[PDB]
């Protein structure tokens, strides 16, 4: 049993298809809106669940697992997924609330990166955004990795702090692909002779210093989640 997460089927009502296993929107005992993802690996995803809870991190709300198919439920985020809402609901969003939605990330990240979780595929395609418009973190990706994943397989928090800074050039870009005339190929190959994406119109020189400095060559040298937060505060305050 997996205790408390354990939700009663019967207590569940679907309406919508969202994705496609396959997503769907529902009602949880007709008052809380959730989304319901159908499919032992698949249940792996469920265990991380139960042990990571943040404001900026998809929740768990619990588990369909007496039953086949299993269901896996959390909060709704009634306006999709980042990308789509960066290209097709700019009309609900000023330039200002670009780096809010950087900071959302930023303080989800922190978090993971304080439980030393390693997200390994943090992109726009891959953030949820709400009602009021609070993004979330929930969930091969060449455009958002650092030179040493992509000839050594080296993974570890300097992988998902380059992956932050190029998520961060997709926001102020309104959602553009990262490297966009190039194939994966040639964006590795330009990424290993350290060329790096171009500062979006959107983005003053101070927020690209942020974004920047995630993709230094040197693991070593990247920031932290924690670092990353302080500047973006900093950021915030100035350009605010
Ligand atoms: C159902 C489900 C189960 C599990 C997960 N796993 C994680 O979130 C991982 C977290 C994580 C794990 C590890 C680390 C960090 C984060 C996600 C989901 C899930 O898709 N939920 C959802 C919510 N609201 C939605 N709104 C729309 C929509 C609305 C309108 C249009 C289109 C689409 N689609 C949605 C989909």
């Amino acid at each position: 049993g997996y205790g408390s997460w354990e939700i009663d089927p019967k207590d569940l009502t679907f309406l919508k298809e969202l994705g496609t296993g396959v997503v769907k929107y529902g009602k949880w005992r007709g008052q809380y809106d959730v989304a319901i993802k159908m499919i032992d690996e698949f249940i792996e995803e469920a265990k991380v669940m139960m042990n990571l809870s943040h404001e900026k991190l998809v929740q768990l709300y619990g588990v369909c697992t007496k039953q086949r198919p299993i269901f896996i439920i959390t909060e709704y985020m009634a306006n999709g997924c980042l990308l789509n809402y960066l290209r097709e609901m700019r009309h609900r969003f000023q330039t200002q609330q670009l780096l809010e939605m950087c900071k959302d990330v930023c303080e989800a990240m922190e978090y993971l990166e304080s439980k030393q979780f390693l997200h390994r595929d943090l992109a726009a395609r891959n953030c949820l955004v709400n009602d009021q418009g609070v993004v979330k973190v929930s969930d091969f990706p060449v455009r958002w990795s650092p030179p040493e994943v992509l000839m050594y397989s080296k993974f570890s928090s300097k992988s998902d702090i380059w992956a932050f800074g190029v998520l961060m050039w997709e926001i102020y870009s309104l959602g553009k692909m990262p490297y966009e005339r190039f194939t994966n190929s040639e964006t590795a190959e330009h990424i290993a002779q350290g060329l790096r994406l171009y500062r979006p119109h959107l983005a003053s020189e101070k927020v690209y210093t942020i974004m920047y400095s995630c993709w230094h060559e040197k693991a070593d040298e990247r920031p932290t989640f924690k670092i990353l937060l302080s500047n973006i505060l900093d950021v915030m305050d100035e350009e605010s």
